[PDB]
């Protein structure tokens, strides 16, 4: 389990946020004000995560969010240290009503949309994103699964060197995709299945 907000240390480090209330009463919720001021995930931490994806050939990402209507907000993104772009990002697109998965491999950027994933209602929603090999499975709360196939296997982006040329940034998008709203419990979980999470929360 990699809890992004916990790792970046945003609860007691940097700005860009206001600790508020979230569905989970036992952990912080962050209303995003300026995504560039939230510290990134330290590199020793990001590479730990990269190794875990490296191993599972994928990951299970969890997140609760309360996004503003009709907006495109970025849950998280791997931005290159040599300031130019992202190598991977997850965007809740309230204009298309999709969850976009973007992977840039060797100067080639690929984007696929998971359809019928409207999360940009101005109310709390929990997602369970399961990515393995080139397959993406999304469960919003307890409603039925939505699918999408990547153009390239997820681990191909998650290379062994990843941490030294890029850093993991939460809520921060690409010039017009910073998350507008509140986020809670953004986490990468390994060795578990989406079915276990679905039951582990009463579906």
């Amino acid at each position: 389990v990699f809890d992004i907000f916990e790792l970046t240390g945003a609860a007691r480090k940097g700005s860009g946020r206001r600790l508020v209330k979230g569905p989970d009463p036992s952990s912080p919720a962050f209303r995003i004000e300026d995504a560039n001021l939230i510290p990134p995930v330290p590199d020793d931490k990001f590479q730990d995560l990269v190794d875990a994806v490296r191993t599972e050939k994928g990951f299970l990402l969890l997140a609760s969010l309360r996004q503003m209507k009709k907006t495109r907000g970025t849950l998280l993104a791997l931005e290159r240290k040599d300031h130019s772009g992202q190598v991977f990002s997850v965007v809740s697109n309230g204009k298309a009503g999709t969850l976009d998965l973007s992977l840039t491999v060797q100067g080639k950027q690929h984007v696929v949309s998971v359809e019928e994933a409207l999360l940009a209602t101005g109310q709390w929603k929990s997602i369970t994103l399961f990515v393995q090999e080139d397959r993406a499975q999304l469960y919003i709360d307890c409603e039925k699964m939505e699918n999408a196939e990547l153009d390239v296997p997820i681990q191909s982006v998650f290379t062994r060197d990843l941490a030294s040329i890029a850093r993991l940034r939460i809520a921060k998008g690409g010039v017009n995709d910073n998350f507008q709203g509140v986020l809670q419990n953004v986490r990468f979980v390994f060795g578990t299945t989406p079915e276990d999470i679905l039951r582990n929360k009463g579906c």
